C-alpha cells in the first residue's frame, strides 16, 4: 500500500527558491535596521515551513548572543527559565535583575505585518512569522543530561560535538517572563545527516526512507487539523510532537536497514504506532528535556487525545482517504 | 604472525604529566606572544601537543596559529603547495614589499619566545623553534590561519566522498586552512598545512559514525597507521648514520595510508580480524609508492611527494629493500 504514500510525496515535491528570494530580501533589510540598535546589534540568523503543505508560509529566528548567562530555572519545569545575568546592552530590557521578555519583544516589534514566539509579516500570498532567540554558548542546561540519546545511531562522538553547540532560548509565557529551550538547530542537523553510515542517502544502495517518513506524519496531521478546525479537540497538536515521536522511533530503530526505501509502508506505520502508543499512555517526553512531558494531561486533555487516537487509526485502517 | 603486530602494538601503547610540564612552557609563551600587536591573536590550533614519532612520547609538536584576515595568496612558480602571503594591518612591520616575509617574522617569533624563555633551553623554517624542557623536547610551529576558501590547487584533493562522504568533504572544507613558513627549492614562501583534518578524519574515520565504539564495529584503521609509522621510525634509527632514510617522514606514510582508506572505503575492509591483512596491504601500497615514484599529496593531487626532484631514486629503493626484507622476515626491526 506504500504507492499511495509515494503519490502523496510526489504531490508534496511538486509544491519556491523564488519566493524565497523574496523572504530573504526582506530578512536582511529588517537585519540590518536591527544591527544599528545598541541592544540588538549582535541580531543575526542561526527559511523552515513549519507545515510542509503551506508552502508559501515561513518561519525563520533572529537570533541575539547573550554571554556570560545565568540560568533560573522556573518551578522546576525543566524547560522555562528566568534570564539572569553573571557591560551589559539588555540593561534597558531589565526588570530587577531578570531580562523582560516583554520589554525586550516590545522594542523588537517597534524596529520591525501583524501581531510571544512575535511578528507576522505578509511580502500578497507570502507570510513570515519572525520569532527572537537568546543564544547562549555556555553548556546545557542540566536538564538535557539525559536527553539527546543518540549514541547508538549517531554515535556518542556526535553527541558529544552537538552539546558543544550553542542552545536557544525563545520568549514564551509558562508567569510573563520566561524563556523556553531551544534545540530546533540540533533537530535540523540531525535530519540532514541522519542516517549511521555517513554515506546515507548519498547512492542508490543507501537510500532510506527517514525524512519521507517524518513529511507523511506531518501532513497526516496537518490534514487532520485542518479537517476537524471547526471543533477544538486538535487545536493543541503541532508538528513538534510528530518530531518529537520521530526522533524517538529513530532512536528505537538505530540501524539504516531499518529505513529501507523498499519498506516505507512499514516504516510510516511503525511511525503512526509509535505516534499512537504516546497518546493512549499519554506520555511523550522532550528529545531533549527528557522530564518534560509533552502529552501531560497538564498540556492536553484525554479528550483531545483519545479524538486524535481514533481518527489516526480510522485514516490507517482505510489506506489514509484524508491523504487525497 | 599478527599475534606479533598485536604485541607490538601493546608495547607502543605502554606518562603523556609530561605534557603538564608542556602545558606549564606554552601557556607562557602564548601570554608573552599575545602582548605583542603582530601576535595578539595568535593561539593553538586545538588538543596543546601532538607527536610526529609514535617511540618518541617525550617529544612534541605544537602548532602556534595567528588568523590573517583578508588574505591574497600567490602560487610560487606552480608548485601548487607553496605561495606568497599578500593582504587585501598588525603584520605590516614584516612587509618586504608587498609580500609578507617569513624571514622577519621568525626572527621576532624566535625572540620574544627566547626572551621569555630565559625566565629550559632553545635550539636553533617550519619548525621554527625547538626547545628542551628539563633534560622533554616542544617542536613549535607558527601557521597563519585562513578562513577563506581553500586554495584552487586543493578543488580535487580530499577525495572522501565514497568513505566519509560528500557532505563531510564539504563541511571540512567550509573550515579554515593554514600557512607555515618553509622555503622552496625561495626563501619567503608559505606551504599549505591540513594537518588538523589529518587528526579530524583519523579521529573519525569509519563510513559508520559508530566505527570503534562497540565491539561488532572495531577496525584496524589507527592501529594499520601506527604500525606503519613505527616501521618507518625503526628503519630511518637503524640506518641513521647514512643519509639513505633522511628524507622520508610520517607525512609519507599517512599520505599512503589516506589513500589507501580512500581505496578501501567500507568498514568491512578493515576488520580488525584482518589486522594481518590490512596491515600487509598498506605496506604493499607504500612499497608501489616507492616503485612508480608517485605519492599525490592527499589535499593537493599535483604534488607528487615522491617527486625524483625531492627524492633520488636510490634512497627510495634502499627504502624498498629494506621495507621488502622486513616484510619478508615478519618484521625483525620492530623488536
Ligand atoms: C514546531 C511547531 N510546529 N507547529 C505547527 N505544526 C502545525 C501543523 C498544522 C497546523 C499548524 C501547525 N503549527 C508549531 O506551531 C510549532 C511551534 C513553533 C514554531 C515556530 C516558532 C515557535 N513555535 C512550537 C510549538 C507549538 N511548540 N514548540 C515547542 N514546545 C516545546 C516544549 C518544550 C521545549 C521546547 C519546545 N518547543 C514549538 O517550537
Ligand atoms: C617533513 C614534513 N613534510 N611535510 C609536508 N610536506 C608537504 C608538501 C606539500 C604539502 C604539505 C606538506 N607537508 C610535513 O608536514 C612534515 C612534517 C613536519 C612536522 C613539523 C614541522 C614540519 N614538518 C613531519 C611529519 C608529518 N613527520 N615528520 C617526521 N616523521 C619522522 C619519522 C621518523 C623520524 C623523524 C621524522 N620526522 C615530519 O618531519
Ligand atoms: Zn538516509
Ligand atoms: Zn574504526
Amino acid at each position: 500500500g506504500a504507492s499511495k504514500l509515494r503519490a502523496v510525496l510526489e504531490k508534496l515535491k511538486l509544491s519556491i527558491s523564488t519566493a524565497a528570494g523574496m523572504v530573504k530580501g526582506v530578512v536582511d533589510h529588517l537585519l540590518l535596521r536591527l544591527k544599528c540598535d545598541s541592544a540588538f546589534r549582535g541580531v543575526g540568523l542561526l527559511y523552515e515551513h513549519v507545515k510542509i503543505s503551506a508552502p508559501n508560509e515561513f518561519d525563520v529566528m533572529f537570533k541575539l548572543e547573550v554571554p556570560r548567562i545565568q540560568l533560573e530555572e522556573y518551578s522546576n519545569t525543566r524547560a522555562y527559565y528566568f534570564v539572569k545575568f553573571k557591560e551589559n546592552p539588555l540593561s534597558q530590557f531589565l526588570e530587577g535583575e531578570i531580562l523582560s521578555a516583554s520589554k525586550m519583544l516590545s522594542k523588537f516589534r517597534k524596529i520591525i505585518m501583524k501581531r510571544g514566539s512575535a511578528v507576522t509579516l505578509l511580502i500578497e500570498k507570502i507570510s513570515v512569522d519572525i520569532t527572537l532567540a537568546l543564544e547562549s554558548k555556555s553548556s546545557w542546561p542540566a536538564s538535557t543530561q539525559e536527553g539527546l540519546r543518540i549514541q547508538n545511531w549517531l554515535s556518542a562522538k556526535v553527541r558529544k560535538q552537538l552539546r558543544l553547540k550553542p542552545f536557544y532560548l525563545v520568549p514564551k509565557h509558562a508567569q510573563e517572563e520566561t524563556w523556553r529551550l531551544s534545540f530546533s538547530h540540533i533537530e535540523k542537523e540531525i535530519l540532514n545527516n541522519h542516517g549511521k553510515s555517513k554515506t546515507c542517502c548519498e547512492n542508490k544502495e543507501e537510500k532510506c526512507c527517514r525524512k519521507d517518513c517524518l513529511k507523511l506524519m506531518k501532513y497526516l496531521l496537518e490534514q487532520l487539523k485542518e479537517r476537524f478546525k471547526d471543533k477544538k479537540h486538535l487545536d493543541k497538536f503541532s508538528s513538534y510532537h510528530v518530531k518529537t515521536a520521530f526522533f524517538h522511533v529513530c532512536t528505537q530503530n538505530p540501524q539504516d536497514s531499518q529505513w529501507d526505501r523498499k519498506d516505507l509502508g512499514l516504516c510510516f506505520d511503525n511511525c503512526v504506532t509509535y505516534f499512537l502508543q504516546c497518546l493512549r499512555t499519554e506520555k511523550l517526553e522532550n528529545y531533549f528535556i527528557p522530564e518534560f512531558n509533552l502529552f501531560s494531561s497538564n498540556l492536553i486533555d484525554k479528550r483531545s487525545k483519545e479524538f486524535l487516537t481514533k481518527q489516526i487509526e480510522y485514516e490507517r485502517n482505510n489506506e489514509f482517504p484524508v491523504f487525497d
